[PDB]
């Protein structure tokens, strides 16, 4: 084999075994040591990876800078090529290169875990345009996600390339001439011809062909050989489809497939050539030639918009997408409908074919033989009389798969409107790309007409059918998407041979709006010390070097010489029998160790919050994912290889799936829950009004960018252990450890320094994982550890609750309630967790801020054969509060009235008790609803909604204003403590231990921010390093927002314990400095060293007698979204959001604008996109970024406003503060029933004319029933389209 | 610990104090953010002074308890914990010894 | 400390003394240490940050 040689930070690598397998962030990581490039989901979609390449393009005679995915790049393509991570351009042990200081400074950077990322996706674009425009640095993020900041801060930070949070005026300037220079040698061995090399690995040989001549030779020598270019397809394949190619064949340089050439007929790319390239050079063609000769070209470039992102795009070859042929290929359906030349050779043979319906057989293959190869693929320009559209529709517009996508050209007659060609081709109706051959063939000679148009859709009605089972579903919708592609077509042609002003917008392509965004914040006491930061909006103090890549989260940790990896084993069965395990082949591959199961377990098999799980699979398996074991190996690779050959036998059971599955089964946790007040039998009697209905919202998956992960330490002494883990909860992690090795809890040590994002999802769920390698430390004596991949994560782990609701509410025609009655129904899983407080915090919130007089609320925990759903910033408060907010738009609908009117006069008042019998003391919603009223302009905004209604037909805009109240405490009393430990060293300097953990939301700095002020001294001199069971004992999850809250008193009174042993030498040397204070208290033996504890007083609450306070006060705020949604295709914009926030005296206005944004941010993406499909059997099959859809860069308002309640100090909390956490979190509602109010508006034009009409719209509001709600023509004829002998009259 | 079996005769101290099997008992490891500013270990005074430091600590924990073994008077230590630590009183506490 | 197990990327480090009771360093030459395999670096008090 020879040698790979590449470089990486200027730095020259010499690989003399590369194997062909190893990605580059594989490399990076695990052998290079340069941990700053992370893994987030390995299939292209996070960009938590990126990195950037460079190298000298021999046909352009010039060094060209691009992004990419480390976890899809295979080594084996960079030989030769410059590679530079983040720690190539910066750390704070240097100096931050200005993308790191400004994304830190400008709190663009919260659990950090995505942080180099996307500072290498911005860094990429400095490097190619060193003063780009907002849109050009609004795409470099295509690829790249952010589950912590709600994206605003880093745009707003990195727009700075093209009282306040942030100074740009500190900011230093970029200067190319001090950036890196290319590898001196590289240039050199661009003088050197290229020659074909050959690398070995364990299972794979490849072959980087250098010449046309060797690339066909090696075709024809070897018909089974792969060919691979961005490997963006091949990856995947290996990697989740569990395939093995033991030949692979590089021909990326090869200067045939990079020629570029532009002929009389088109545009001719060699099938090596990256979208990227296609896109520049095609953009280029546009701007150059006539109009009328770029239809197609445009039509390419539409779906380049929406094709990935730049890391995919400058690998992603044009002939690999070409190939790969998948039904849903965005860039197929155009390249058949236009008839794009492919010139196919083989050794000898040779030819150019149009590409028709013909060219795909069936899936995913082509008419290519095994020997030939895509030498070429020319576009053509477009003729007179001919016009072309592209279009594609997802459940998100940035990087996703297409639900259908399309190109269409018509050809008429010279100067006519007769049709003489007609290709409308589809992506997304088959099991291939196809062309609707029947339906355009009977349009030809006709004319563009009303009656083709209806023809051509009854048509398409008719022959692009699609079977209730057809793969990724949503058969209605996808139906719909045809016809109103062809229509928008259709308008479009109609334009161009030149319409109706209403129709107008409908053949307008996606145009990105302006962003605006603004902050509003107290600034603090004129007199406060500088040194007293409490108040000020401080940057989270790990966001450097997050930026930079050197904070440390679990995997960074270096692995010990020993250290063994672990890959778990789960139920392909949602319900069924182990008969047997056979791990005769798992013992073959090599490495392996061992495979553990629940009869290695020394202590206990029983775990779980209520003991009612199992550590290991015991003859039953509950849950497709139910972990039955583990294999441990030497490799991460020979683990998972080992594991998937572990043969296990089932026999199934009866399941129950579904909530719906449940009820009629009696399939329930515990009893049921229940609150009531009141007399709804008097109170429905006296109602004018009664609704009754049933709600649904959908899960959740937390996506934190940094996957669950442990490393367990065994020292082989007494039986201890020590745990480096990533998780909210180091208590629990302990005991359970404990438990399931069976010995004392002393003897465990967990300890956690930061996690790449929480949210609910490592409060206990991050047990399965830690229980499990340590069983694997303590049977092998080895240190072990197992990070887990996405598809793992998002299957085992849990998610936020599903909730079915079933609501009855009784009102006057003013608007005001009288009575309410709901029945909540949550998917619990196969454990009970933490359920059921989930479903009482439901209950505690299904009034949000209104009073109704008589209510009853009920909740039942459905036991199901799903993975067990856990906590979810919210913990059941927005799956409630939604629930609320669905009834009282109803009530608003029906009495004819202002939504805003109707939920004003219903609203609570300052001393009211809840439906639970609390007390709303400085009930402040009425102050944030007015002033965002008043600051978001609502009513002027109202009339404008209206009005673009009336001048649009197939757009519709939404506006509306919701309030939420989030009671802060955990509702189990006990969890309600915290403590704090906190030693003085001689130096002065401080280290501040408390039982809270970090994960983005900045507790730590907070905690540090209230030392500093609270002992008098600067933040610089206090530090806090981590959170360990040895220093702060039981302590509570970090969760429930409270963290600050307590942890704040608990670091408060331990410092004034200091203060109080520093006060006798502050005496004897009043102009003494803290550090002779300190030195004197040490040398007069005064321990420097003490435990700070805090208890939230006055709770207790009974659901059986409905009183004791539940919680300590509330956290309160109000949003307005505007919205624009698209009749026709089921997509929108967020056009803008106000929100107003009362936190109460923010410690620290930047951190919580941050926390406002981050769960406005994911709530949106629970209401409007994100979405889990699970089969009938309960197999889900959305485990990535790809198919789960969580906000993207693109996806935020575009005008995002955020302002904290002035003047409004809670004396319940550390320096008049407030949680805030998940209140903010339900607000993203807003942008749901914007859109509800935009559907209407919709239903309104097209549907019917009853204006009190109350149709159903459950949660996530997708494209989907987007766009199935907007009732009309098209989705009328999808079913009649698709009667009976007679019909009763 | 070095040799001298300090560690030993801490938790025989704690166990006596507490009144409780040395069996319940463990020290792990000496480390600087556990206990800040400690002497070197020497002088020979080492059981003499941590043996106090630790009596005393031992002793605050008694007194948080005290009530919780008052209402449950038969109960096991395990039972007093528990207890405890449901009534949110913090099972954590620093000792120190000044000659 | 040294049965605790190494890190895959721990190094080793030997201390370089004086073979004098007493006497002025005039120079110190690794030309033949940096030879030696497995050689990573030579410390001396010119590369102390504190
Ligand atoms: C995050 C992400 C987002 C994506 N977004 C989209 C999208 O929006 N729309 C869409 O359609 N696709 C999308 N793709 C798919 C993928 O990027 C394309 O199919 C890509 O263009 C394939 O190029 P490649 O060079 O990386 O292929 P590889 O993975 O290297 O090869 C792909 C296949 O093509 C064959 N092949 C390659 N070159 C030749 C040749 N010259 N002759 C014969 N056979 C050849 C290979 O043998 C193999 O079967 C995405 C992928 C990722 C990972
Ligand atoms: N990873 C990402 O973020 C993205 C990936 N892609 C592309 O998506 C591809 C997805 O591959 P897979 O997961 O294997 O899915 P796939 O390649 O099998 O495509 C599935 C789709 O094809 C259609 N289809 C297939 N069989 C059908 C049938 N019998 N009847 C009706 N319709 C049928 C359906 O629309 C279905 O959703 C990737 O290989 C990649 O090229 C596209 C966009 C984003
Ligand atoms: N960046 C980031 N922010 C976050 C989270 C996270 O995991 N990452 N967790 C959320 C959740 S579910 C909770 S309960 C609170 C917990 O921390 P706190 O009590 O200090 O506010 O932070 C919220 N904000
Ligand atoms: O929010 C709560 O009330 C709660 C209660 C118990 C455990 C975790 C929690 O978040
Ligand atoms: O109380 Mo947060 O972890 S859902
Ligand atoms: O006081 Mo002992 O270490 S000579
Ligand atoms: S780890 Fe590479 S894109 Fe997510
Ligand atoms: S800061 Fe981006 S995922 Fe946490
Ligand atoms: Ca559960």
């Amino acid at each position: 084999a020879d040698e790979l040689v590449f470089f990486v930070n200027g730095k020259k690598v010499v690989e003399k075994n590369a194997d062909p397998e190893t990605t580059l962030l594989a490399y990076l990581r695990r052998k290079l040591g340069l941990r700053g490039t992370k893994l987030g989901c390995g299939e292209g979609g996070c960009g938590a990876c990126t990195v950037m390449l460079s190298k000298y393009d021999r046909l352009q005679d010039k060094i060209i800078h691009f992004s990419a995915n480390a976890c899809l790049a295979p080594i084996c393509t960079l030989h030769h090529v410059a590679v530079t991570t983040v720690e190539g351009i910066g750390s704070t042990k240097t100096r931050l290169h200005p993308v790191q200081e400004r994304i830190a400074k400008s709190h663009g950077s919260q659990c950090g875990f995505c942080t180099p990322g996307i500072v290498m996706s911005m860094y990429t674009l400095l490097r190619n345009q060193p003063e780009p425009t907002v849109e050009e640095i609004e795409d470099a993020f295509q690829g790249n996600l952010c589950r912590c900041t709600g994206y605003r801060p880093i745009l707003q930070g990195f727009r700075t390339f093209a009282p306040s949070l942030f100074n740009p005026e500190e900011f230093m300037p970029l200067d190319p001439t001090q950036e890196p220079i290319f590898p001196p040698e590289l240039l050199r061995l661009k003088d050197v011809p290229p020659k074909q090399l050959r690398f070995e690995g364990e299972r794979v040989t490849w072959i980087q062909a250098s010449t046309l001549k060797e690339l066909l030779d090696l075709k024809a020598q070897h018909p089974e050989a792969k060919l691979v270019v961005g490997n963006t397809e091949i990856g995947i394949e290996m990697k989740f489809k569990n395939q093995l190619f033991p030949m692979i064949i590089c021909p990326a340089w090869i200067p045939e497939l990079n020629a570029v050439e532009h002929g009389p007929e088109g545009i001719s790319f060699g099938a090596a050539c990256a979208l990227s390239s296609v896109e520049k050079t095609l953009l280029e063609a546009v701007a150059k030639l006539p109009t009328q000769k770029t239809e197609v070209f445009r039509g390419v470039l539409e779906q380049l918009r929406w094709f990935a992102g730049k890391q995919v795009k400058s690998v992603a070859s044009l002939g690999g997408n070409i190939i790969t042929a998948s039904p849903i290929s965005d860039l197929n359906p155009v390249f058949m409908a236009s008839g794009t030349k492919l010139t196919i050779v083989s050794r000898g043979t040779r030819r150019t074919v149009p590409m028709d319906h013909t060219f795909f057989p069936s899936y995913r293959k082509t008419l290519l033989g095994p020997e030939e190869i895509l030498l070429s693929i020319e576009i053509p320009y477009s003729r007179e009389d001919e016009f072309f559209s592209a279009f594609k529709q997802a459940s998100r517009r940035e990087d996703d798969i297409a639900k259908v996508t399309c190109g269409m050209r018509v050809l008429f007659q010279p100067g006519s409107m007769q049709v003489k060609e007609l290709a409308l081709c589809y992506g997304g109706m088959a099991d291939r790309t196809i062309s609707a051959l029947k339906t355009t063939q009977k349009q030809l000679s006709k004319f563009w007409n009303e009656k083709l148009l209806q023809d051509v859709c009854a048509g398409l009605a008719e022959e692009l059918s699609l079977s209730p089972d057809a793969p990724g579903g949503m058969i209605e919708f996808r139906r719909t998407l045809t016809l109103s592609f062809f229509f928008k077509f259709y308008l479009t042609v109609l334009k161009k041979l030149g319409l109706d002003p209403t129709y107008t917008s409908a053949t307008l392509l996606f145009q990105k709006d302006p962003p605006a965004n603004i902050q509003l914040f107290q600034e603090v006491p004129n007199g406060q010390s500088k040194e007293d930061t409490v108040g000020r909006p401080l940057p989270h103090l790990a966001a450097a070097m997050q930026a930079s890549g050197e904070a440390v989260y679990c995997d960074d940790i270096p692995r010990y010489e020993n250290e063994l990896f672990l890959r778990l084993v789960t139920s392909t069965r949602a319900h069924a029998k182990i008969k047997s395990i056979d791990v005769s082949e798992a013992q073959k591959v090599p490495g392996f160790v061992c495979f553990l199961s629940a009869d290695d377990i020394p202590g206990s098999n029983e775990t779980g919050l209520f003991n009612d799980e199992t550590v290991f699979a015991k003859d039953t398996v509950t849950c497709v994912g139910h972990i039955i074991g583990a294999v441990v190996a030497d490799t991460p690779e020979h683990a998972e290889r080992a594991a998937h050959v572990v043969k296990v036998t089932y026999e199934d059971l009866p399941a129950i799936i579904t909530i719906e599955d449940a009820i009629k089964n009696n399939s329930f946790y515990g009893s049921e829950l229940k609150i009531e007040k009141g007399d709804l039998k008097k109170g429905f009697s006296e109602a004018d009004n009664v609704v009754s209905g049933e709600l649904y919202i959908g899960g959740q998956d937390h996506f934190y960018l940094e996957t669950h992960c442990t490393i367990a330490i065994p020292k082989g002494e007494e039986g201890e252990m020590e745990l480096f883990v990533s998780t909210q909860n180091a208590m629990k992690t302990q005991s359970f450890v404990a438990k399931m090795l069976g010995v004392p809890v002393n003897r465990i040590l967990v300890r956690v320094k930061r996690m790449g994002g929480g949210f609910g999802g490592k409060e206990t769920r991050s047990t399965l994982v830690s229980v499990a390698v340590a069983l694997a430390a303590y049977k092998t004596g080895h240190p072990v550890r197992c990070m887990l991949d996405r598809n793992e994560d998002m299957l085992i782990t849990g998610g936020r609750h599903p909730f079915l609701a079933r609501y009855k509410v009784g009102f006057m025609k003013t608007g005001t309630i009288v009575a309410l009655e709901v029945d909540h129904y949550s998917n619990a899983g196969n454990s009970r967790d933490l359920s059921h407080s989930i479903m009482e915090r439901a209950l505690f919130h299904m009034d949000n801020c209104y009073k109704i007089p008589n209510i009853r609320g009920t909740g039942r925990l459905c036991k199901t054969n799903l993975s067990s759903n856990t906590a979810f910033r919210g913990f059941g408060g927005p799956q409630a509060l939604f629930i609320a907010e669905n009834w009282m738009s109803e009530v608003a609908v029906t009495c004819g009235l202002p939504a805003e009117e109707v939920r004003w006069k219903n609203m609570y008042k300052e001393g009211d008790l809840t439906h639970f019998n609390q007390r709303l003391e400085g009930f402040s919603v009425p102050r944030c609803w007015d002033e965002c009223l008043k600051s978001s302009q609502y009513y002027a905004r109202k009339s404008e909604v209206d009005k673009f209604n009336k001048e649009n037909c197939w757009k519709k805009r939404g506006l509306c204003i919701i309030p939420t109240k989030f009671g802060i405490s955990f509702t189990v009393p006990f969890l309600n403590q915290a403590g704090a430990l906190i030693h003085v060293y001689t130096d002065g300097s401080v280290l501040v231990s408390h039982g809270g953990t970090e994960m983005g939301q900045g507790l730590h700095t907070k905690m540090v921010q209230v030392a500093s002020k609270a002992l008098k001294i600067p933040i610089s001199k206090i530090y806090i390093s981590e959170t360990s069971t040895n220093t702060v004992p039981n302590s509570s999850p970090t969760a429930a927002s409270v963290s600050t809250d307590i942890y704040g008193q608990a670091v408060y009174e331990a410092c004034q314990t200091i203060l109080k042993r520093l006060e006798p030498f502050k005496k004897k040397n009043p102009d003494g400095s803290w550090e002779d204070w300190v030195m004197a208290a040490y040398q007069d033996r005064v321990s420097l060293s003490t435990t700070g504890f805090y208890r939230t007083p006055n709770l207790g609450y009974s659901f059986e007698t409905n009183s004791g306070n539940a919680f300590h006060y509330f956290t309160y705020g109000v949003a307005c979204s505007e919205v624009e949604i698209d009749c026709l295709t089921g997509d929108h914009k967020n056009l803008r959001t106000d929100i107003v926030m009362d936190v109460g005296s923010s410690l620290n206005p930047a951190i919580d604008i941050g926390q406002v944004e981050g769960a406005f941010v994911q709530g949106l993406g629970l209401f409007t996109l994100e979405e889990l499909h699970y089969s009938p059997e309960g197999s889900l099959h959305t485990r990535g970024p790809s198919t789960y859809k969580i906000p993207a860069f693109g996806s935020i308002p575009t005008e995002f406003r955020v302002s904290l309640l002035r003047d409004c100090p809670n004396k319940k909390a550390i320096y008049a503060s407030k949680a805030v956490g998940e209140p903010p979190l339900f607000l993203g509602a807003s942008v749901f029933f914007a859109i509800k109010d935009a559907i209407r508006a919709a239903r309104a034009q097209h549907t019917n004319n009853n204006t009190k009409e109350l149709f159903r719209l459950d949660s996530p509001a997708t494209p989907e029933k987007i766009r199935n709600a907007c009732v009309d023509k098209f989705t009328t004829l999808c079913v009649t389209g698709a009667k009976p002998w007679s019909l009763r009259v």
